[PDB]
């Protein structure tokens, strides 16, 4: 009973993301030799080439497709601490989708950053996808972050500590301002080619003794890409998390009273608990809690319950509002709030001002599209265009939105099951996003 | 602790299927009645008015384009269990949504129309009675409850003459599809009076009920209601014949061959005569692993690395399907025919066109030798019988040939192993479920001495 982890490689287009994920799978005898084989002849006859390492990504990106997982056991590898599993990389028609409505979910995101001459100069430039692609695990609530400085083998000198370091601050400034703390994450310079210090250390680079991280959780510290894998977090558990509990009902019980009823997401309800009703803003007092016709003293995350609450009328409260707790980050009105949705098949065109109903958790309001604030490319993260003044089928994008009743919503990373949302036309499901951030109400 | 329980409804356009899963849905309390005033205020704009109806037609809307995102309207509680309505026909994904699996369903309720010539449209070869029916039957659910729908509107209403005969008429057809008639209740309803649904009909003082006779127990019952109640739960996989599709086989030094592979179904335990498809090789299992610990059983869903003396790497290798050599052995196959759905390929399928088949480890060429039929996606209606070509968005019957040797089985037996994709270079052009498998004439052997 090793822990399950979910992995997404992520970079630049060849920063070196497929060779270092395939010569990782390798080293680390996932796939028996005599089938590595099958499958590199297998991949030359396919395409013009040579294809050592890099296959084993190129099948995984091409079976995360349209929507048929069939056999995923290649992908799956064991660490001392691990089974870590390869979810996804960018770079195929569904990958920003894949993430978005979490068919790929990871727990950890390998960001690959390419050391050769100009190459890491391109991946952080205006036509680059390192910034992009960082941005988009942090939307997605991947706190969990390890850096591969690749290609180690081809700076100028050969292993330049000096390159090494050039990349790690920069690349630490980016992903600062973004909101993830630099000190987490382990910069490991490698090459995906050789193997240089993915399971153990490179004789190459003597000049390194180590990655340090700092988290909350405590310090870590090794050589090896082996060894930032086994300093991974597992998450976070909603259990631990405040109390969230959209409403699917609102009952009128004879002889009882208002009984909501919903899923626990995260945090426990408990009869005793002040909660508080957003976006309707009322706090009152848990009577009590059912299950299966019983009561109960506990709900957790996943149960479905009704609970008896106090001096609320059935006309205050309805399905799509939001319970948690009123002493423990309570839930608010929405002002507005911002995501990343890709707009699947669609009829025409988009613009600031379209209000589609937006289904969330157990919600069901009509949204503005307020501000269009960026187009995406579907299959690479890739940003094509600041406030694009139209956005059409296949388009991913950033986009801000106004609720057009009163609304709670919470961001994809702090509260996952309210942060993810459905776009819908009459019958038309139009596109689907996860929400960035919010703008609470006063 | 019910058991969860999964429902697809299927019947002929217009037998009612909208009506009754509406109506079922608001009896059963599971939505409250401001709710539904919104929802049915909110279907007033998308004409006259559409009663119960917005239920399924929202729930369908719902089942498109791969994200759910609640489906608490749709679940309800029966003494017995808690069910969901999963999936309906009339929408762009719903054979894709079966074929893949998405949708899986427990049991299908097939609703079937009883007004004048209602039920011969829809039980006729221009009916999708028998084709949803027939859909069900290859998908392996399983369960089947038939609702004898409009019985207000039969001659005279609600006439027992005309539930003989649907039930007479329909039970004939399912029993040549595969199903056991006996095992299957036949619910006279009106979906949209009511009648029969929770509780006996005072319109219907004749129907004295209605009973099935399966393998596990007898039942009986009057009601809708009732008849959800006696649905039976999944076979539950470890009853049946192991079969272990091969991921990898290792060399391991002063041990020798570990096949690793995922048990799917039945048990492997050390001790074991098993045969290898395609390649016909038995053996026995000396040793079983599993977190680098041996296992007393290997049970279904266990990630398992097992030796085996008398074969030498070589031999076999990932794609191969391992089983019981004295329990239903996994044959060899020659062809297979297969329901498909065909997603954005670019062409036009034609005849002995020839991509790969990933299906459970195995991953193999085959060939479309003959091109059967060709489906509706929204609707499972039957559009064309052989079809010159197939393309985007068409769902089809293909017979299937494997260029190599191949193990495989049919959705309804086998299902980890019944289901495949078909890939055409870096694309996935097609998903589909194995109806039925020819399977191989080839002798025993080599038993390898182990016997
Ligand atoms: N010199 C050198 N070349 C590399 C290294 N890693 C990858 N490459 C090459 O860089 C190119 C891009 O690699 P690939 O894994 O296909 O990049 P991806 O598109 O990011 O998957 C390929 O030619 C690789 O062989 C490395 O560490 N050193
Ligand atoms: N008289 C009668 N009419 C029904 C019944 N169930 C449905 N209908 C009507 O028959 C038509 C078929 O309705 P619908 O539920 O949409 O069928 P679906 O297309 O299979 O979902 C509609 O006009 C309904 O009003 C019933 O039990 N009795
Ligand atoms: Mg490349
Ligand atoms: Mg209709």
């Amino acid at each position: 009973e090793k822990t399950h982890i979910n992995i997404v490689v992520i970079g630049h287009v060849d920063s070196g993301k497929s060779t270092t994920t395939g010569h990782l799978i390798y080293k680390c005898g996932g796939i028996d030799k005599r089938t590595i084989e099958k499958f590199e002849k297998e991949a030359a006859e396919m395409g013009k080439g040579s294809f050592k390492y890099a296959w084993v990504l190129d099948k995984l990106k091409a079976e995360r497709e349209r929507g048929i997982t069939i056999d995923i056991s290649l992908w799956k590898f064991e660490t001392t601490k691990y089974y870590i599993t390869i979810i996804d990389a960018p770079g195929h028609r569904d990958f920003i989708k894949n993430m978005i409505t979490g068919t790929s979910q990871a727990d950890c995101a390998v960001l690959i950053v390419a050391a050769g001459v100009g190459e890491f100069e391109a991946g952080i430039s205006k036509n680059g996808q390192t910034r992009e692609h960082a941005l988009l695990a942090y939307t997605l609530g991947v706190k969990q972050l390890i850096v591969g400085v690749n290609k180690m083998d081809s700076t100028e000198p050969a292993y330049s500590e000096k390159r090494y370091d050039e990349i790690v601050k920069e690349v630490s400034a980016y992903i600062k301002k973004i909101g993830y703390n630099p000190a987490t994450v382990p910069f490991v310079p490698i090459s995906g080619w050789h193997g240089d210090n993915m399971l153990e250390p490179s004789p190459n680079m003597p000049w390194f003794k180590g990655w340090k991280v700092e988290r909350k959780e405590g310090n870590a510290s090794g050589v090896s890409l082996l060894e930032a894998l086994d300093t991974i977090l597992p998450p976070t558990r909603p259990t631990d998390k405040p109390l969230r509990l959209p409403l699917q009902d609102v009952y009128k019980i004879g002889g009882i009273g208002t009984v909501p009823v919903g899923r626990v997401e995260t945090g426990i309800l408990r009869p005793g608990m002040v909660v508080t009703f957003a976006p309707v803003n009322i706090t009152t007092e848990v009577k009590s809690v059912e299950m299966h016709h019983e009561a109960l003293s506990e709900a957790l995350p996943g149960d479905n319950v009704g609970f008896n609450v106090k001096n609320v009328s059935v006309k205050d409260i309805r399905r799509g509002n939001v319970c948690g707790d009123s002493k423990s980050d309570p839930p608010q009105e929405a002002a507005q709030f911002t995501s990343q949705v890709i707009i699947l098949n669609h009829p025409g065109q988009i613009s600031a001002g379209y209000s589609p109903v937006i289904d969330c958790h157990t919600a069901h309001i009509a949204c503005k599209f307020a501000e269009l604030k960026e187009k995406i490319d579907r299959r690479s993260g890739k940003k094509l265009e600041d406030n694009p003044k139209s956005l059409k089928s296949g388009d991913a994008a950033i986009v801000e939105m106004v609720p057009g009743k009163p609304m709670c919503v919470e961001s994809f990373s702090q509260y996952p099951p309210l942060g993810r949302f459905a776009v819908r036309d009459m019958r038309q499901t139009v596109a689907v996003g996860v929400i960035k951030n919010v703008e609470k109400k006063s």
